[PDB]
């Protein structure tokens, strides 16, 4: 459930926070609208685990494994079992055009998997963009009844380290690994004013990655519905945004600020970008 | 909420403004210091919800003398541009000064009984706030902010503080280790906190949050005080001891820095304080 009020914790023994001696001095750990930016060294997972377990929190994790991408499912799910929300209730939702191709993966207690059979679009761009419609539709059909939070990711990925309840909040985006140190002028936003995804050169907080966002079911439903509607307007105007669903996600999160932002620890490509000292952990990485 | 177009400086992921202080708690609540927030963005967010902030103050006996300066300075500095409702609890309704209010701001005077012991005045604020959450606040304001009266605003105190539940770092202890915190240490008291527990020492003079969370906090503190009283014990720092026990077990969703609760006579103006926003009056 998502409790209405603050939860009451038991006695716990842990290191005292140090007001005058911050651990992370190398990165921004809070946005200008006071949302935390989640990096290793900013959170005590023991405190957060207690808070979320006291509410019997259930987390849904969506992936789209359409056409040849079914091949990524085995590694995605096996690594998720090792690293994603361990100790909490988890419900995997695999959207696929090939239910028979979903691999057998043994799950820990309190974790389950649903296979959602959906149509495959011809263009990869359309497969990627129609995720928004499909997520929104299923919020109404299944997710509002089944889970408290939804985490929506790309399937061509693997978990390498802890990804846990520190990410949970009403609405989050993730810093795209290619742009976390870039000026907003270098952000690859949609720059064409005719598109619903338009963002001018003098606007933008961050470039968020389309491959990892989430929130409460209600906020995810609203985000995905808004992005799908904006994509349909663009379609009617004969326009396709430069980076598809990611461009629309960026426009949405510019105008509706996320309540947490995840650092690139949560979305990385190690072959392309190596392992900068600013990244103490690589948690969720692209599969070649 | 859906924001209109705004132009402001881009946040810088690799070049944080505050490197001298902790700006987030281990449970991922921001700690509010100058340099961590853009008030333009936050003002938009809260105005779009037509946010009303209630501010409670208890002005009992001779403390009514602090009201004029408290209210005049609140008019310059507290939530300017938002709807404000002042709730002045006093034993002397006729002694409340006439203070001219800006548009969208109102004041209600609530008559209450004066206790003889200053400790009792301070502690019974918990019962009265909790009772008034039900009688009035829940139907009148969105957030409640609960402060001492013997104070003045000297700089901006705005919507950056608003959240479901907040406490404020006590200005005498922000640099102290938990062993030095003046928590209640007797296990006989409901406010008991062991030497190996505690995140921060929160000041009793500035807390708040949504009406529902404030009603819960103040109710719990009052009940714990009543238990202590039945057991013949009074916590070392009264309401503040109970507030600290409550916020230890129910983590606040924002923590305010001591910019928000200061005494310049006792503590000066250290480099770590870029602004002194709300300060004790001598
Ligand atoms: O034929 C396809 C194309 C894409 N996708 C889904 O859409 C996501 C985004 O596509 P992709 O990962 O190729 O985008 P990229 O990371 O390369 O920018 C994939 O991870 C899949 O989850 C899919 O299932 N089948
Ligand atoms: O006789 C009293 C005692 C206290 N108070 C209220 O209770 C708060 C706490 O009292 P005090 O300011 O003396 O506490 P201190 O800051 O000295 O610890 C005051 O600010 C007032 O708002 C009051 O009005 N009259
Ligand atoms: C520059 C451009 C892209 C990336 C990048 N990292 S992960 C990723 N994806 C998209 C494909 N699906 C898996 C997630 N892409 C990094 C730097
Ligand atoms: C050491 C001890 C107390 C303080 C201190 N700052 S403000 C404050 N109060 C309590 C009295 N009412 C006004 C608010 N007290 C500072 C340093």
């Amino acid at each position: 459930a998502i409790g209405e009020f603050m939860v009451s914790l038991p006695r716990m023994v842990y290191p005292q926070p140090k007001v005058l001696t911050p651990c992370r001095k190398d990165v921004l750990v809070v946005t200008p609208w006071l949302a935390p930016i989640v990096w290793e060294g900013t959170f005590n997972i023991d405190i957060l685990n207690e808070q979320f377990r006291l509410q019997n929190t259930t987390i849904g994790l969506t992936v789209f494994a359409i056409k040849k991408y079914v091949a990524f499912l085995k590694l995605f799910l096996e690594t998720a079992e090792k690293h994603f929300m361990v100790g909490h209730r988890v419900h995997y939702y695999v959207f696929t055009d090939q239910p028979a191709a979903v691999p057998r993966v043994t799950l820990g207690t309190g974790r389950q998997l649903s296979v959602l059979e959906v149509r495959a679009y011809k263009r990869w761009q359309d497969v990627s963009m129609r995720r928004m419609e499909m997520i929104s539709d299923f919020c109404e059909r299944r997710f509002l009844s089944e889970v408290d939070y939804l985490v929506c990711v790309d399937v061509d990925m693997e978990f390498r380290d802890h990804v846990g309840v520190e990410i949970l909040t009403p609405l989050f985006g993730t810093l795209h690994p290619g742009f976390y140190g870039s000026s907003r002028e270098a952000f690859t936003y949609e720059r064409r004013p005719q598109s619903q995804a338009y963002i001018p050169k003098d606007e933008g907080d961050f470039y968020y990655g389309g491959a990892f966002f989430g929130g409460s079911v209600q906020e995810v439903q609203r985000l995905t519905r808004a992005c799908h509607q904006a994509m349909m307007v663009d379609q009617a105007n004969g326009i396709e945004a430069v980076w598809h669903d990611e461009s629309h996600l960026n426009k949405y999160l510019l105008r509706h600020k996320p309540t947490k932002v995840l650092s690139p620890e949560y979305l990385w490509d190690q072959q392309l970008l190596g392992w900068p000292a600013v990244l103490r952990k690589l948690r969720f990485t692209a599969v070649p």
